[PDB]
C-alpha cells in the first residue's frame, strides 16, 4: 500500500511531471500524476469553493471548483475506491509553496462520510463542518506549517505580515479516523466542500491546495514540498 | 407531456416491450423501456432496501437493491439530467399489479436534495425521512389505490384481510415541491432510500415499485395500469 | 379561529395591546399578548439573526436573536405543545408595516423537525433549507405582500425602489404540512433559524417579523395587518 | 480531577449515598449524587431507548429513556452547562457492575453537536451514528473491559459465554474532541441517543449505564468501580 487518493487544485505547471501546460484541477490516485485533468483558473485574492463526490456503486469521483461569477471547472475520474483505500482512513487537506508562493488559506471546510448497508438507516455516519476555525483547534491533527489565524481561518502554509511564504507545506486532518468501508457494507459514499483563498502579490504563483483521503496515520512525506503537495515523496 | 426520470424494481418480464427476460432493477429515462437494466431476484416476503443516487458533476444515476444475507444487484447510467429536467419537481414511489399480484408495501422512505453554490451554505436543501407512517399522512400526496394501514407501512396497491389485489395502481408524492436546479447552481444532487416488502400466496408476481422523479403537477397517467407501473401512457 | 404559536420581533411598542415600552422579542401563545418578552435593540440596516428551540421533553419554548458585533437577547417560556397545536401544522415566517414603515426582509431561512421513538430511526423528519430564495419559490405559500426579489431575498412586506411601504402585510408558508407531534411518539422536536434585515430611513419604525406554526389551512386573518403582525384578528 | 456531566441508567439503588430506593434514571453535575432523579423500571431482556437533548438559550438538560410502549420515564434539570464545562469536550458512554451483575450492551449510537456562534451555516457542527459497531473501532477510544462483541455491539462490561462478569467497569469515547462552547458563541446544543440491552439471569442486577460528557483527556477515575458507574473517584 501507501495510499493517498486526492483532488488537486494545481496552481503552478510542472509540464516535466506530467502536468498540463497551464493551471489545472486534477484527480491523483496514488501519484501525482494526476489520472484525469481539467482547465483552471486561478483567480488571484477571491474566496473559492470547492465540492467532492463519490459513491461506491456509481464508482465515479468527480469534484468542482468554483468562483463566484459563474466561472467554474468540473474534473471526473472513475474508479473503485473499495479497492484502493484501507477501511479506515484520515481525511484532510493540505498545501505547499515553492519558490513562488500565494496564502493557502481555509475559510471553510465540510465532510460527510455514509457507510449503511442494509435495513437502511446508518450503520455508521460522519459529518463534520468548520465555518470558523478556532484558535487551537483540538479536533485536528495540524502538520507542518498548518495553524489557524486570528481570523478563525486555516493558513496551510506559513503568512508573515500579510505576506506568503516560501517553500512552506501544511496539512490538517480531522481528528477522527472515518470508516470508509466494511465488508458487510452495501454502500459507501462520501461529500466534501471548502472555501479557499488564494493571494499573492506576484502573478507567478505556487504550488496548490488539495484535499486527501490517507491512512490513518499518514504525515507529511519528504521530498513533500513544492508541486508534491505535501502528498507523495517522489513524482512516479 | 408527464416527464418521468425513474428506478423500477420490476417483479415480471414483459419483453415485448423491451423488459428482459428476468426479474430486474432499470433506470427509465421518459420511458418505460430501461436505458439500463440489471438482473435482480425478488425474495418473496422478506424486507428489501434500495439506494438511489444523482450528482450533477458525476452526472450519473445509480441504484442498489439489496436484502440481508448478501443478495444485491446496481445498475447506473450516465446522463445529464439538468437537460432532462424541469427546474421544479416533485418526488414519489408508485406501484402496480397486472391479473398477478403482489404486496407493494414502504416500510420506510429517505430522501435528500441539496442545490449548491460558492459556500458550505446549501442555495436550497430538502431533506425528510420517514420510518413509519402516519395514518393520515398530511405530506404525502396518494393518488390511485396507495394508503396507509393499520402499522404505520405504505400500501401503494390494494390489500384486503392479508392477500394482495390484481389491477391495482398507486403512487405517493412527498407535499413539497423538490427544487432540482437554478441558475446560481453550481452542484445539484440527491439521494433516495427505501426499504420494501413484496409478498404473494402465488410464485408469479407482477408487477413491481418505483421512485419516480417527474413535474410537480403529475398524475397517474390513463392506461399506466400494471406493466407501465404508474409512470407512463403509452410503452412508446 | 386560527392556532397560531410564534416568536415576534416587535420592532414597535404598542403599550395599549400589552407591548412593553421597548423594542422586544416575544413568545406568542394563542395571542398577539406575549407570555414572555425581553428587551430587544433594532440595527437599522444591519443584518440579524435568530434562532428558535423546542424539545416536547423538555417543554421549554426558546428564541435568541443577535446581530453581528455582540448584541444579543434571549427569551424563553415553558409550555407544552402537545397541548396547544394540532398533530398537524404549517411553519411560516409573517411580517408587518403600520403607519410606520420598515423592510422586512429574509435572506435565508431554516427548519428541522424530528419525531422519535425506540431507535435513532427518527420516525419521521423533515429539514429545508434556504439561502436563497428562487423568483419563484413553488415551495414557499405566499400570503399578503410577500413576493421575491431579484436578489434572491424575501421581502415578507412590500418595497418600492428601494423604500419599504406603509400599511404592508406578508406571510410566507413551507409548502408541506409538518407532522409535529404523532401520538406513538417519544420525543418532538424542531429547530428554526432565519436571518433578516430591517432598514428605514426613518429612525421611528414598524412593525416587526414573526416565526409561526399554524394550523396548515392558516391565512392571513382579516384585519391583522399592524401591532399584529399578520398573526391575529384581534389583540386578545 | 475529572470534570464530568452525565446521564444516569442506575440499576441499583445505593441509599447510604443519595440514590431513591428503586432502579431510576438522572442527572449528574459533577458528583454521582444526582441533581434530580425519576422513577425507571429496568425490563430484563429488552431493547432499551435513550435520547438526551440540550440547548443553551433554554439552559434546561432533559433525558427520556423508554421501552416499545408504554412505557418511558423522563428526567431534566435547568442548568448553564457552559459555565460547567471546558470548552473543548469528549462524549462518551460508561458502565459497571457489582457484585451483582448484569450487560451493558449498546446496539446504537448517534451525537449531534451544534456550534452557532454564527447565522445557520454553523460556526462548527459534528454529528456521528453508529448502528453496527466495528469489531475494531478505529474512531472510538474504548476504556474498560469495553469491547465491541462479533455481533456489532458494544459491550461496555465483560461478558464471558453469553454471561455477563461481577465487578466490570468499561468506557467508550468518541475520538474527535467537541467543541462544546467559545467566546464568540451565541447558541450551542446537542443531542444523543443510544440503544441498550440490560439483561441478566440473577433476579438482581447492577449498576447501570451512562452517557457522559467529560474534559478531553479523561479515564477512568480510581474508585470508580460498581455504584460510581465508572464516573467518579469518590461519592460527594
Ligand atoms: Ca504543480
Ligand atoms: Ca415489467
Ligand atoms: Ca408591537
Ligand atoms: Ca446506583
Ligand atoms: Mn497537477
Ligand atoms: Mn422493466
Ligand atoms: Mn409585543
Ligand atoms: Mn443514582
Amino acid at each position: 500500500a501507501d495510499t493517498i487518493v486526492a483532488v488537486e487544485l494545481d496552481t503552478y505547471p510542472n509540464t516535466d511531471i506530467g502536468d498540463p501546460n497551464y493551471q489545472h484541477i486534477g484527480i491523483n490516485i496514488k501519484s501525482i500524476r494526476s489520472k484525469a485533468t481539467t482547465r483552471w483558473n486561478v483567480q488571484d485574492g477571491k474566496v473559492g469553493t470547492a465540492h467532492i463526490s463519490y459513491n461506491s456503486v456509481a464508482k465515479r469521483l468527480s469534484a468542482i471548483v468554483s468562483y463566484p461569477g459563474g466561472s467554474s471547472a468540473t474534473v471526473s475520474y472513475d474508479v473503485d475506491l473499495n479497492n484502493i483505500l484501507p477501511e479506515w482512513v484520515r481525511v484532510g487537506l493540505s498545501a505547499s509553496t515553492g519558490l513562488y508562493k500565494e496564502t493557502n488559506t481555509i475559510l471553510s471546510w465540510s465532510f460527510t462520510s455514509k457507510l449503511k448497508t442494509n435495513s437502511t438507516a446508518d450503520a455508521q455516519s460522519l459529518h463534520f463542518t468548520f465555518n470558523q476555525f478556532s484558535q487551537n483547534p483540538k479536533d485536528l491533527i495540524l502538520q507542518g506549517d498548518a495553524s489557524t489565524d486570528s481570523d478563525g481561518n486555516l493558513q496551510l502554509t506559513r503568512v508573515s505580515n500579510g505576506s506568503p511564504q516560501s517553500n512552506s507545506v501544511g496539512r490538517a486532518l480531522y481528528y477522527a479516523p472515518v470508516h470508509v468501508w466494511d465488508k458487510s457494507a452495501v454502500v459507501a459514499s462520501f461529500d466534501a466542500t471548502f472555501t479557499f483563498l488564494i493571494k499573492s502579490t506576484d502573478s507567478d504563483i505556487a504550488d496548490g491546495i488539495a484535499f486527501f483521503i490517507a491512512n490513518t496515520d499518514s504525515s507529511i512525506p519528504h521530498g513533500s514540498g513544492g508541486r508534491l503537495l505535501g502528498l507523495f515523496p517522489d513524482a512516479n
